[PDB]
C-alpha cells in the first residue's frame, strides 16, 4: 500500500518501511495495532510506537467527519451437510409445510447459510426498535420467500424499493408460512414447460420481525403499513407483508427441485 | 459476620479486623475483592493482600465440589407509569384482544414487570436448546395465563409439576392468546357474584417459547410433547400449552377490574 | 418508589432505606450511581457499596433480554426572540422565498425550536445510512412542511404511514423549497373565508435528508423511492419527496398570519 | 420561562416549580449549574439534583447537532474620561499624526472603547493564524479608519463584503497611519459647508493584523491579498489595506469637530 | 534529538540520557509523556518523573507565547479500490452529471480520498461560522472543481488569493454541479490535439460550504460575496462560487481519460 | 540530598527516609507534593503527610524573606527542519529583505528556537508596561540584530549595560529591519578576507517592544530614550534602537554563510 | 501518643482509638484538624467531629496561661551548587572584598544557606522595631563574621551574652565589611602553622540590622549602644558593632581554605 509510505515518511519514519513491508502491514492494518502489536512486529522503541500511535490517532479520530476508516464485507455461504441437524429440520419444514406443479414432495439438493455481517446489524437494529415499540415483543418468525431478485438479496439484503407493486396487499415484501404459496410465484427459462420437473429452482426461508400485524381479511393497496402497526397479516394461506426492507433477513437458501 | 473473623484469624490476619469490622466486609463481599479493592478499603501491606487472596482462592476453587460460595435473588416488580408507552402497548393488547363475563373492555388497574435473574437465566437456557432443535428459531410468543399459582410463579417461575391436570389438551400449562380466553378462568371470595364488577383480578402475560407446535384439532391428554414437537397448538379461539416450566417467563403482572 | 424498596430489601441493606428516602433516590438513580455517588449520599461502609453496586450490574447486564433499565424524554419547544439572529434568519427564509391567499408577506407571530433526543437519534442514524450509501454525503437541506399531523410530529416525529397518498409523486411526505407552496397545502375553521387574515397557521421549517434525488419531470405514483435513490425531485416550483419518516427531522414549528 | 416549565415537566418534577419561579430560573441558566448550584436554590434532595443535571447533559450533549444552547451578546462602550491615561494617549495618537479642512489640531469631544466578545474571538483567532503562517509574528498595528458603516462596523465587525470597491488598491478595508488621510474621506449634512467647523465627525482607531504585507508604489486593483501576502502596504503618507474583515477589530470610536 | 539532551541536563537528570536514547525520546515525544509512560520506558523514581512532568509544563505553559510546542502533518492520498461502493457512487457522480471533447462518457482510471487534518479543521471552524449565521445550516454540497492549481490544492488546500480573475462571477473559486462543466476548464501538454483521448486529466470533487447563497442570473464582478451571503448561485448548467478558501475541502482526486 | 535529611529529621519522621531515598525526593520536589501525591509514594498515614506538609509550610511561607525557595533553568536551543514552514518563513524574511560582502543571498545552515522561561517573563512584563503606557499597543515588531555578544544574550538576555557607546543614536541596542544592515556589522578569525565566503557568522531574529518611538532624522547621542517615548526610530534604511535591555527577546538564532 | 489516648477517654470516644492508631494521630496533629480533616480520615458521624473539636478548643483557648500547645523546630542547612546565581553572588562578594596569612584569594568549598524559622522571627521582629524607630529605614546589610562560637549561632542565632568583651568597641558582636578583616580573627588545631593552608575555615555572611549607627573614630568600651542608636561603625577597614543578638541573622554559613 502507498497509504502507508505516505502516512510513515510524513511522521519521519521511513526507515521503518522494511519492516512494514516484510510484514504486508498496511494502513487498514496499522489502524488496530497497539503497542503490543507493534512490538510484536519489531518496532522496540518507545518513541516509535508513540508517533505511530498518535499519528494514527491523528487520522482516525482527527478527520472523523471525513471518514477515512476504509475498512472484507460479503455473503459467505456455508453449506450444510444432509446429515445436519439443521438440514433436517429446515427440510421438515419444507415438506412438510405443502399444502405452481402437480409436486406432493420436494427434492432437495442443497441447503445453505447466508452470512452477512452488514445486513445482520440493520435487521438487529429494526429488531431492537420494533421490540422498543411493541412492549419489548418483536414477534420474529421463518418465513418462505421467492422474488426475481434473490441473487441480489443474499449480497444486498432486502430491499423495499424492489417491491412487488402488483400484489394482493400493495408494494409490500410478501412472505408466505406454505413453501407451496412460495413456489406458487416463480416464473420456464429452457424448457417451455410450467411445471418443469427439471428445474432448479430457489427459495429463499428468511427470519421476519412483523411486530404489530394487522390482521386483514380483504384486498387493499398499502403502500406503506398502517398506522401504529408494523406489517399486514392478511387472509383473503396466510401471507405475511412488510414494507421496511431491514426488517427481514435472508437466513437460508434453498435449492430444490419438484417431486 | 463470624464466618469473615474465623477465616481472618485462620490466615493469621486478625490484625486486620478492625479494618473488616468498619467497612463491613463479610465472606460474600470479600470473596470479590482483588488486589485493588483491597487497596481501596486500605490493606497496604502487600503480603496482607497476596494472603487474602490466596486464602479466597483455596476456599473457592479449592472446595469447587463443597459449592460454599453461598451468596440477594429475588422478584422486583417494576411499576410501569400509565403514560410510558410500554403501558400503552400491554394494554392496547388487553384491551383489543378480546373477543366470564359480560363484559366490553377492562379497567386497568396497574401494570407491573417482574424482575428475576434466575428466571431468566432458566428460561433463556431452555430457549437456547429449543431453538439449537428447532432450527435455530426459538418460536417465542407473548400469550397471557392465568392460574391459582399466580404469587407463586413471579417468585419461583412456572412449574409444569403444578400442571393443569383436568384440562383439555392434558397435563400442561394452558396460555391464551385471548385476554377472554384466560379471565374465563378465574375461580368471587367477598361478593357472590360470578360477575363481580368490582373485583380485583390478576393477570399474567407471559413470554411463551414454543419452538415445533403440534397443531392439534380435537381433545387429547398428553402427559408431555408430542414426540419432536416442544408444545401443543389446540384449536378445538387458539390455546397454546407447553408442558416444561422453565420454557415460559412471567413477564408483566395485570391487575384490574371487569368494565 | 416501591422498587427500590424491593430491592434493597432484598440485598438485605433495609437499614439504609432512610437515606433511600431523605435523599429520593429511586431505582432509575441508583442504576447510575457508582462509589463516589453512593459516597456522597452517606453510604460510607465500603461492604454496602460493593453490595449495591453488584446488585445494579445483576440487574441491568443480568437481564438486558429483559431490558429492565425503564427511564423524561419529550419534546421541549423553546422560543426564539425576535431579535435573534436565528429568529431573523428563518424569518428572512420565510419571508424572501415567497413566489392559498391573495398575500405577499407574513406576520410571523412565534418561531420555537423543537428539542426532542430520540427524533435526532432516529434522524442522525438515517442521516449516517445514507451517507454511507452516498460517497459520505447526506444532501441535507431545510425544506418547509404542512400536514394535518403537526402536533404530531414534533412529539413523535415523522411517520411514512401517515403518507400523503392523494398526492402528485406517489405516497411519501412532501416538503417544499418555498414557503408559499406549503401554505397552499393548509385546509377555516371559525371563518369561512379561505384566505382568512386572522387565522392562526403553523409551518414546520423541518431538515430534510434527500441523498441521492431522482429528478423526475413528471407525475407518477411511487410507493417506495425508485431504485438506488433516497429521494424523489419533482419539477411539473421544486418539490422534495421522502418515503422514509426517520428521513426528515421537524427543526422550528412557525406561527404566522396572512399579511 | 416555559421552556422550564416542558423541561421540569417532561423530568417528572413539577412540584419544583415554585422554587425555580422564585428564584427566576430559567433554561439558560439550569444548563449551567451544578449540584452545589442547585442546592443554593433549595434542592436539597440528591434525587431531584441528578435528575436535573442528567436531564441538561441529555439536552446540551446529547443534541449537539441540534445546537440547543440559545444562550447576552453585544457591544458596551465604555467611556473614557478626559483625565485618563489612555485618553491622552489616543488623543495624542490623534493630533500628532496630522501631516479636509484648513485645520491644524482636532477638538476631541468624547473617546469611547468598544467592547465585544465575538467580535474579539474572531480577531484573535485570525490572529492566531497570521501569526502561525508568519513565523509566530502577527504584524499588529492600530490604524486609524472612516467608512460609512461605523455604527454597523462596532455591532458586528468588519466586513469585507461592505468593501470599498471604489479604491486605489482594490475592493479591501483601507485604514491609514495619519489621522488626516482618514478624515479626508467624510462625506455635508446639514449645513453645506465641506468643511464644517461643527461638525460630529466619527473615527475608528482600530487594531490590525497585517501579517505578511506587500509593498507597493503603485496602484492595482487587488480583488483580494497577493498570494502568500496577508495585507496590502501601498505608497503612492502610506496606506494599508486587508481584504478580510477578521483582520481587524474596531478598537476606539473617536467623536471630534474641525479646529 | 539534542534538544532532549539540554532539556535534560538543564533539569540536572542527564543520567537518564541513555534509557532516552534507546528509546528514541525526543521532546515532542516527551512532551505527551506522563507518570505511566514514563514508568513504562523505565523511569522508577518518583522525584525524576516529578521533574520531567514540572519542567515540561514550565515549557509548554509557561512560553506559551513563543508557542514552542513545535510538533507529522501532511496530506494522505488513500487510493479506492474500484469494486468499493465509494468508488463506484463517486464514478456514477461522474458519469451521470455529463450532459472540453466529443465524448459521452469517462474512463476513471483511479479515485484517491485527499486526508489532511489542518484542512479539514479549517473547513470545519469555516463551516460552523456559515452554520451559525445561517439558522443551522451549513448548505452542504459536492461539486465539481478544476484549476491549474490542482496538486498544490491537495496540500494547502483552497486559496482565494489564486482566484480566478477572468471569471464570469468575479474573482472566486468556482464549482460545478455537472462534470463536463468543470472539465471544459481544463487547458493539450504532449500532443496538439485539445480533445486529447490519451491524456491523464486530474479534477476534484470537492466538498463546497455555500450557506445562504445569491441568485443571480446575469454576470456580474464581485470581488467578494454580496452582503448578507456566503456564496453565489449564478446560471447565465448553474455555477457555484465561493470568496473563501476556507469555505470548500477537497474530498476526492479523480483521475481519468477521454472515452 | 542531605537537606531533606535533616528536613525529616526535624520533623521526627526519620524512618520515612528510607522511602525519601528510594524515590529520589529531594526537598526541592518535597515542596510541591500535597496528600494525594505523597500518598502515591507511599505515605499512607495522615498524621505523617499533615505533618510534612506543615513543615513545609513553615517553610516557604514562615521564612518568606529568605526566599528559601531554591528550585533546571536555563536555555534550550530547539532546531527547526528546513522543510518546515517556521523555517521558510524565517529564510524568506533573511533573504528577500537584502537590500560586508558584494553578495546577494545568504546560504542558511541553521535556524534555531531560543527557548528561556525567565527572560520570557521580563520581556512579557515590560510588553505589558509599555502596553498600558501607549494605550494598550505594545508596538512589537521582529528585527535583526547583532552584537559582539551573542552567546550571552541567548543565555542572559539583551543588556543595555552592554550598550554599543560609539553609536549613531547613541548608547542603545541597535535593531535593523533589513538582515544586510545588520551583518555589515559583523567584525575576520581564520581567513584574512572580511568578505570570508566559507565563515559561520551568526544573527539573532529578535522580538523587540518599540512602544512610542521619536522619529529622529539626524544623529544624536541620547543615553536614554527621549522624554515620553520609550524608543527611537531612526533614517539617517531605518534602524532601531530600544535604550532598556528587557525590551526585546532573542527569538530566533541564524546561522549562515556569504553566498 | 498516650496523650490522645487519655484525650479520646475522657472525651468518651475511645472507639475511635483505632481510627486514631491506624492514621497516626497524634495530639499536636488533632489540634490542627477541623471538620473537613476529621472527615477525610473517617470520622462520619457530626457528633463526634463536634466532641473533638470542642475537646481541643476547651483545651488550647481554655488553658491559655499553661500553654499546653507544644509542637519541628531546627536549623536546616541547604547547599548551593557552585554553578548556582546565588553561590556566584555570595563568591564574588567573599573573594571581592579582600584588602591571618599571605594570601591573595580564597578556596571556596561549599556555601550553605542557615534557615531557621524562629530565629527569622526574632530578627524580623527586632528589625521592625528599628524601622519603626528609624523613620521606616531599618539599614540592613550582609556583613562577615567569625566567633569561637558558629556552630552554636547557626542553631541558636545570635547572643550578647557570649559577647567579645576584649574588643575595641565593648562587649558588641563585630561584623566586618571585608572578608579579610573577618578570618584575621581566626585562631591552629592540628597544624602548628597558624597560616596553615590546608585548614578547614568557616565563616558567616550574616544579615545584620544597623538602624542608626554611632559614627565613631577612636576607641571605648560600650556596654550598650550609645542613646538614640542602635549600632556602633568604628575606623580605627569599617567595622560594625551590635549589642543585641536579636539585631542580626546568620544568612550563609562558608567553607572554605586559605589559597
Ligand atoms: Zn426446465
Ligand atoms: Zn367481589
Ligand atoms: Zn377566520
Ligand atoms: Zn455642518
Ligand atoms: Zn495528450
Ligand atoms: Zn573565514
Ligand atoms: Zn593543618
Amino acid at each position: 500500500d502507498f497509504s502507508i509510505t505516505q502516512f510513515v515518511r510524513n511522521l519521519g519514519l521511513e526507515h521503518l518501511m522494511d519492516i512494514f513491508e516484510r510484514e504486508q502491514i498496511t494502513l487498514d492494518v496499522l489502524v488496530e495495532m497497539g503497542h503490543k502489536e507493534l512490538k510484536e512486529i519489531g518496532i522496540n522503541a518507545y518513541g516509535h510506537r508513540h508517533k505511530l500511535i498518535k499519528g494514527v490517532e491523528r487520522l482516525i479520530s482527527g478527520q472523523q467527519g471525513l471518514n477515512p476508516y476504509l475498512t472484507g464485507s460479503g455473503t459467505i455461504l456455508i453449506d450444510l451437510s444432509p446429515d445436519d441437524k439443521e438440514f433436517q429440520s429446515v427440510e421438515e419444514e419444507m415438506q412438510s409445510t405443502v399444502r405452481g406443479g402437480i409436486f406432493n414432495r420436494y427434492n432437495i439438493l442443497k441447503i445453505q447459510k447466508v452470512c452477512n455481517k452488514k445486513l445482520w446489524e440493520r435487521y438487529t437494529h429494526r429488531r431492537k426498535e420494533v421490540s422498543e415499540e411493541n412492549h419489548n415483543h418483536a414477534n420474529e418468525r421463518m418465513l418462505f420467500h421467492w422474488s426475481p431478485f434473490v441473487n441480489a438479496i443474499i449480497h444486498k439484503g432486502f430491499d423495499e424499493r424492489h417491491a412487488y407493486i402488483g400484489g394482493m396487499f400493495g408494494a409490500g415484501i410478501y412472505f408466505a408460512e406454505n413453501s407451496s404459496k412460495s413456489n406458487q410465484y416463480v416464473y420456464c427459462p429452457v424448457h417451455k414447460d410450467r411445471s418443469c420437473y427439471i428445474c432448479h429452482r430457489q427459495l429463499l426461508f428468511c427470519r421476519v420481525t412483523l411486530g404489530k400485524s394487522f390482521l386483514q381479511f380483504s384486498a387493499m393497496k398499502m403502500a406503506h403499513s398502517p398506522p401504529g402497526h408494523h406489517s399486514v397479516t392478511g387472509r383473503p394461506l396466510a401471507e405475511y407483508v412488510i414494507y421496511r426492507g431491514e426488517q427481514a433477513y435472508p437466513e437460508y437458501l434453498i435449492t430444490y427441485q419438484i417431486m
